[PDB]
C-alpha cells in the first residue's frame, strides 16, 4: 500500500464519450448517484462507487498494448470529496487538465513510454497525449496550479486500464480498479 498512488479528476473535466457528449465528469457521476441512489455503496474506507456497466455507454478509451485508439464501456465510478491544490499541466496546443500531484501519467523517455508522477511533469518532460488515430507529443509549457475545494471522481476502466479524460480533447493516462493492478477475482 503507497502513500501516494490512488487519484481522481476535478468536477469539470470532460470524459470524451464514444459520441463527444462534452459533459463534466461530477454530473456524469452524479446522475448514476441520482437515479441509482439505492445503488449507492460506500467502501469501509467510506468511499462512494455505483456500477454503470450496465448502462453499457462507451468512451473514448485507448489500448496501451499499441497505442490505438478504440471504444471501451466502463464498469463503475467513484466520487470523494477534496479540498486542495490540483495541477493544472498546459501543453502547447492548449490542453491542460485538472488533477492530484501524485497522478499517473506517462511521459516520454527519448523513444520509451514511461510512467511517473503528474508533479514531476513540468517544462522539461514530455507529457504524452492522443492525437487522431495515434499518440503524438506535446510540450508542457505552463506549469501552476488550481484551488479546489468541490467533489473529485474517478473510474473503473480495468478493461485495458487506459481511459481518456482531461480538458480540450484530453490526455490518455492509466485507468485502475482496486488498486496497482490487483484484480482479484476467479
Amino acid at each position: 500500500m503507497n502513500t501516494g498512488h490512488d487519484g481522481a479528476l476535478a468536477y469539470d473535466e470532460p470524459i470524451y464519450l464514444s459520441d463527444g457528449n462534452i459533459i463534466n465528469i461530477g454530473e456524469f457521476v452524479d446522475k448514476f448517484f441520482k437515479k441509482y441512489k439505492n445503488s449507492i455503496k460506500k467502501e469501509d474506507n467510506g468511499f462512494g462507487w455505483i456500477d454503470i456497466g450496465n448502462e453499457n455507454i462507451y468512451i473514448k478509451s485507448f489500448n496501451k498494448l499499441s497505442l490505438i485508439i478504440e471504444d471501451k464501456r466502463i464498469l463503475r465510478v467513484w466520487r470523494k470529496k477534496y479540498s486542495g491544490k490540483l495541477i493544472k499541466i498546459t501543453t502547447k496546443n492548449r490542453r491542460e487538465i485538472t488533477l492530484t500531484h501524485d497522478h499517473p501519467v506517462y511521459i516520454s523517455k527519448t523513444g520509451e513510454v514511461l510512467e511517473i508522477n503528474a508533479e514531476m511533469v513540468k517544462v522539461g518532460d514530455y507529457i504524452y497525449i492522443p492525437k487522431n488515430n495515434t499518440i503524438n507529443l506535446d510540450e508542457v509549457i505552463k506549469v501552476e496550479t488550481v484551488d479546489y475545494n468541490g467533489h473529485i471522481y474517478d473510474l473503473t476502466v480495468e478493461d485495458n486500464h487506459t481511459y481518456i479524460a482531461g480538458k480540450n480533447e484530453g490526455f490518455a493516462v492509466s485507468a485502475s480498479s482496486g488498486t496497482l493492478h490487483h484484480h482479484h477475482h476467479h
